């Protein structure tokens, strides 16, 4: 066989999101950015000359991305925001005592500690493989995903997975 | 004389902000950008060989961004907006009684009306003739400032001015 | 009033086509591009803070390119192509007697004619302003409307009318 | 000695050209792309402060690229085309019986399957290390060659051989 | 008829060159750039479906960037160098007493005052018009000739003719 | 723990500089670059959520891009050229006798045998590490450390060290 690594990436793989970074002794205030995700596997060439079709690729891509677009992504596991559920919105307090109220539906909560791109990374990789089908995967021979998130043009976070 | 035009652009021209966009019968959630503003202008070659030194330009552009970055953008016209002081915060109602709350020291308090990139970019040119100093232009020759705006790569407003 | 000027333009705005040049004395090869189209405009800021909404722009553009993508280009009023139906196939005959026939399904009869970048431009443009729609248009005050037509990243025509 | 890898990328490095996929169970509409290739190799740093020089990976890229260029590429050993010579003619029909016929001197036959990228890339590889010289690499210390085609800026395929 | 406007830009349209800026009270250190020329122009789309073969902008722009190509680009007319030939080298002295000397044949003369990106484009400008040649741009119906040269990405300087 | 690897790159990470390239039985003219530097590195997640904190890694490539920015790079281990002090200048022969003269202040020595750019990559990267620090690198668990030089946007050089 061949091996192959195919790279998708796109300026519509975005999501415009508002967010802060906030970790001990440290809180930045409320901004935002254009994220934009790419992702990059390896396989071997199948018999119908692709090592999966890239069409799926950027159908996942967007999916995932579509999710988190257009809202604030709240952290579920930080040590240092409390996060209070306050009729219909969240109330974030931070170690400062700095205070911030959002409407639930403006949010998207996500299994992770800090809003930095490392740890976004990690979340879109696991969401990914579970949106294009880890057995899926394993049928066109896929054994390395791999992505990449940038929160601007200059500064990007890559993470992978064996599979 | 000869008539040149520049154009300063660049990755650094920058502003990673959070907004929303609201307007009567219509109110997004909360996200946002990394912000992109370029600088283009039309003088005569002087006799040190520039129209305006690009340096100049660079500092300026940098020095406006820079109030911008790192805050959410607060309209201080809109029509559609119950905008309280509440403490150290700025209380947002929309018209459909959705609520936000966040630190003033986190919020950049602009005199628009929506926080479009239209608005942006006359306020975003109002300020640059400011920082860069219009008599100092018109020393220069230069008779026509332009700024464009991106919210993303692929959607920018550009705005001019004869002086 | 306050005039702005909005472009979008995108890896997305993409149709990617065959088609090959022949005028008198002169015919190339059968070959392809991933031509891409921006779209600029005029209008005042309207009162909800938009010229007009950036994502009717994108999502006509869009619809534009669509029709066009993943077929062969076939002018209508070529004066050097004899072009014949055969079955369900386009039989297209050149002056040197080159010989080509594609599926008809394959094809967009478009009408112009020369397959050039420059003709392509204001077939999209008179298609841009049917499918965003004039009337629609004025009541947004826009009075200028610009296509550009890359057939790669180094080669574009670019064709506007005031309307 | 030190390791260093060159990458060479250019938009001159293009084969712009049509093609169509069909494989078991499906065919897509004749189209084209402006084919983008990328070089990478890896070796130790000369006497001389090269790896290898860059004019001689930019020439023979170049060169391959040059070959490929403003033709349809029409693989040799896919199963499921049938392909005819008529006249000066190659008549290609298809499973569900759709009906080609290109000059042959607007075609180049490639000893692919699927004029998918991944096939494309690995027949690239070969012919650039074909011409760049095998031999030459080896001496230049080259012990990793790596190409990268790109169909459209979004999608792209990775291909390499340790030698 | 139809107006369209063409532009060609590429990083191919390049020339590397060291120079250093001196005007009154001001020297810069030697230091270059990857300068790079973009072309744009306007006539009228002509029965052959082309303003102008693409392919002549792109042959006479290369054409002139490589004159310069490789070089330090020497002003002919500053009034704040002393410009001596010494044997085979040029032998430049700035007003505060810096002293340079370089090669003859690495260096380029070219007719302007300041090696600013204004006066280069100017002098391009001029060039590009006598290389495509005046009456064969007027028998295509060019009316507009428009050159922006970039010292680097974000500083580029625009001249344009009517002719 | 969590590997990533992160990517810093930037118009910005730039160095402006004159140079010319010189080995046995080759010498080219004086020319120049917009040499531009990016950096990636691969470590853990750390408690704070960043395997290091982006702004670190840019101030630093930014200081090590300004200390060669614009100037002329001489190398100082060169078997091939003659490199003289005299008075306030470097005098530089040439093996085909050609005789460059620059003021001192206008060039930045560095410890390399050849301006290539990837001798030039393999001097950044040690100065980077001693830049942002060694033991500090390893503090935040760094393991590996790369730089990517590039000469012009389409010819780059990699080089990277295991820490
Ligand atoms: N490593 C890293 N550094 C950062 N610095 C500032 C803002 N965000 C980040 C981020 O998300 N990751
Ligand atoms: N015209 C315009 N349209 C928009 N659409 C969505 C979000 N922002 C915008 C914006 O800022 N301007
Ligand atoms: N002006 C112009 N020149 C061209 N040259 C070659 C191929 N296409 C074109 C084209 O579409 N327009
Ligand atoms: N993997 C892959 N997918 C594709 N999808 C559509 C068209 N071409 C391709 C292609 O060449 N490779
Ligand atoms: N306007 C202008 N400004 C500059 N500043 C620094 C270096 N070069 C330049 C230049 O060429 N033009
Ligand atoms: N490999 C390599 N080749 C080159 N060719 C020309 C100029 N510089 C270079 C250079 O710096 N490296
Ligand atoms: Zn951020
Ligand atoms: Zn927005
Ligand atoms: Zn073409
Ligand atoms: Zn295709
Ligand atoms: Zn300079
Ligand atoms: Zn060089």
């Amino acid at each position: 066989d061949q091996i192959a690594e195919l790279l998708v990436e796109s300026p519509l793989f975005s999501f415009n999101c508002a967010h802060f970074i906030a970790f001990k002794g440290f809180r930045c205030t409320l901004h935002g950015h254009n994220y934009n995700v790419s992702l990059r596997l390896r396989g071997n060439i199948q018999g119908d000359g692709y090592v999966i079709d890239f069409s799926i690729l950027k159908e996942k891509v967007r999916k995932v991305c579509k999710q988190l677009d257009h809202h604030f992504i709240l952290p579920m596991y930080s040590d240092v925001l409390n996060i209070q559920e306050v009729n219909d919105n969240f109330k974030i307090t931070c170690e400062d005592n700095s205070e911030y109220s959002f409407p639930k539906r403006d949010c998207v909560q996500i299994p992770i500690k800090h809003s930095s791109t490392e740890e976004i990374g990690l979340y879109i990789l696991n969401q990914l493989i579970e949106e294009i089908d880890l057995p899926f995967l394993k049928t066109r021979s896929v054994n390395y995903m791999e992505v990449t998130v940038s929160e601007s043009p200059s500064q990007k976070a890559t993470v992978h997975r064996n599979i």
